[PDB]
């Protein structure tokens, strides 16, 4: 027809693997008890770098679903996604053999895919020669393989792609899945993000950009909005969500955890590695999410800020939040706990926003003790506020001028 | 409301930089005269590789829009996109200062971004040390930067992202832009793809996978559907299209070249580096495009095949085409000319499909002389057929099980 009927999109389950937990309970446990996951880099000899802290996953449940041989097949970035997606499926009680697999899609966002494999194989190539590049290199490295792997693991035949917008990647991944089910192209979506770039190269890259915090004290390294913030801390991990059409969830009596109601996407089109100091594009991004969500500024009870713990970020971000929502709405950045997961940021912060609602609890911004003079946003720190959160948003601002905002509605 | 009104999406201009031309006329000139762009690799010392041919751009119009300093800012993969997008804008007479820049978005797909910069900087890191990684490394390398750069260059404030599905990347990029304008989220879109992976590493990677043709004769290296095909040839370049809502094009009296009417996206969810031997997912992908296009198999007058010139690809692809459309509809793979542009494949093959329509000409599949016994599709070779092409589709099948099909309608 000339028209397309809209559907409501709900979250029925989610999985996660991060520096602060490999299950929803552990994960949320860490947030509510203020237990951060930042510590000394153990993944490699950082003795020569300017950065010595990172949020690693040092207790990854490998045996649960994998066998040693799987390391010749997937890079950590893919392992994380697979695990997360499985947990999400187990959590959503989604029986994939009961699914209309053509309406079943997967979208796994990522900023740099298997950068570790790339680094390694590039050395092999230049040490031993072309004849020495492992055949499974590209299948492990290519940024889209996670999407395929997750799809291959659950027989999803629907829409399958990976989106890349740096730090905003998984926020855009969930948004596209949102729009997809909403306009009726798919019924179920496995969507989230994964990152595994705590490699010498990735760190060397961001350090050269001077974006990584050099603070030696793991507890003052990631302090979003704090006047002493000097860069973001690299984290690693993946977060997967299972989205379905309201109609589909009900038809199988699934347990709705929350609901996706808005998605804003804009581009600063200004600075190439930073967001507008005045959050010009971020503002519109928020307005767009709210517009789609048909709700107004006042109804927003919580904002999970990008809060990368960088001077420029928090300046622009607080600005835009105050411009649209105000100085009353609670603002916290959980990157203070998990570090910056980059392509996986959006996904994990969505789980934070969702659980926050399901617990009537606004998680704090760990480490933060003295907010910058100029930040007029109601930043939460020291400890977490208990509050009824009917509507909440989660922001992400990637390098390149990418802005993405997801709007959620607590389930009735 | 409960509903969303749909819009028609039209193409008003396109730009391109490839091994067979850096302008629409030159580009189409090469296709109609059977002039392929494959030749000996000149980008690096391939004396030690098993592959010696690639489709390079050796006459890239650098001075037209760039200054030497821009090489410290962008990797070739971004330069290509910028040039292509500019040509597309110049071609579409799109005055960006007349635009409602919030309804103006950019989506540049890519499979591996600035892999060249990554390779180089990874060596620097391990030669000289961390303190030696160039600060502009990530801004040049990250797969999403092209999207941002193109957005930054034309003030697009709308939707801005990069999609990654390997060989199907720019086909999915145009599809998302299609859906975006169609459901009224944007009015104008700068969308296409770019690839610049003719580097020692990229080649070493695919060669290890045994996906690259080892045929020394540049003219028999890329022979889609030919019984002697032994792998695909790596190409490089970018193709950008300017899409607008029918209503927007008319409102400024733009010149409509063609129209986007369908988009199918599915995942094989079978083999991790190849498409189903029976093209199970490819079929549905086509059916989906046709379904959205509200047209039937018979109305399709041309199919621009993925035709990667690999045994497995053409087998599954011909199968699916014959299963849905039949053995009558003309089938040609222009990768025989340009090589496989990967993330840029979709974009450039769309320009081929569009021009094909605007010229009532079905371009041939260069090099191909003896089609495989088992291929029952009406493959075009030896020379090009003249035919009225009212509706045509263009396919792409990336590693990971990604399938994407774009449907076009010749403009009335
Ligand atoms: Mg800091
Ligand atoms: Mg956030
Ligand atoms: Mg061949
Ligand atoms: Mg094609």
């Amino acid at each position: 027809g000339s028209h397309m009927k809209l559907n409501r999109v709900v979250v029925t389950g989610y999985g996660v693997t991060s520096p602060i937990g490999n299950t929803p309970e552990e994960f949320w446990n860490s947030l509510a008890t203020g237990k951060i996951g930042i510590g000394g880099i153990t993944k490699f000899d950082h003795s020569d770098f300017d950065v010595h802290n990172a949020a690693e996953i040092q207790d990854f449940p490998f045996d649960k679903y994998f066998v040693k041989k799987d390391t010749n097949r997937f890079d950590n970035y893919s392992l994380y996604a697979l695990y997360a997606a499985q947990e999400a499926v187990n959590h959503a009680n989604l029986d994939v053999e009961a699914l209309n697999r053509d309406r079943f899609g997967v979208i796994v966002a990522s900023g740099i895919g298997g950068i570790k494999e790339i680094e390694d194989q590039v050395l092999r190539l230049h040490e031993k020669g072309p004849k020495r590049v492992k055949p499974m290199t590209l299948p492990k490295a290519l940024p889209n393989m996670a999407s395929g792997n997750v799809a291959m693991r659950f027989g999803a035949n629907g829409v399958c792609k990976s989106i890349n917008t740096a730090c905003s990647s998984s926020n855009d991944a969930i948004g596209d899945a949102f729009r997809s089910i909403k306009f009726g192209f798919q019924d179920v979506m496995l969507v989230g993000g994964t990152e595994a770039s705590i490699t010498p190269f990735a760190i060397a890259g961001f350090q050269a950009l001077t974006a990584l915090s050099t603070t030696e004290d793991p507890t003052r390294a990631s302090i979003p909005f704090d006047k002493d913030r000097n860069g973001f801390v690299m984290g690693e991990g993946s977060g997967m969500l299972v989205l379905e059409s309201l109609e589909h969830a009900e038809k199988r009596g699934a347990t709705i955890l929350a609901e996706v109601v808005g998605y804003g996407n804009t581009c600063d089109a200004y600075h190439m590695t930073s967001p507008h100091p005045e959050g010009q594009g971020a503002i519109k991004a928020i307005k767009l999410a709210l517009e789609e969500a048909e709700i107004s500024p006042e109804q927003v009870a919580y904002v999970n800020a990008a809060g990368t713990s960088t001077p420029a970020n928090e300046k622009g971000e607080s600005g835009a939040i105050v411009a649209v929502l105000g100085k009353e709405v609670p603002v916290s950045s959980t990157k203070s706990f998990t570090g910056h997961l980059l392509g996986a940021a959006g996904a994990v912060e969505a789980i934070v926003t969702i659980e926050a609602m399901r617990h009537n609890f606004v998680p704090m911004t760990a480490g933060t003790s003295e907010v910058s003079d100029y930040i007029e946003a109601n930043v939460v720190y020291a400890q977490g506020l208990e509050k009824e959160i009917p509507y909440a948003i989660s922001n992400t601002f990637g390098f390149g001028g990418h802005n993405a905002v997801l709007a959620f509605k607590r389930w009735e």
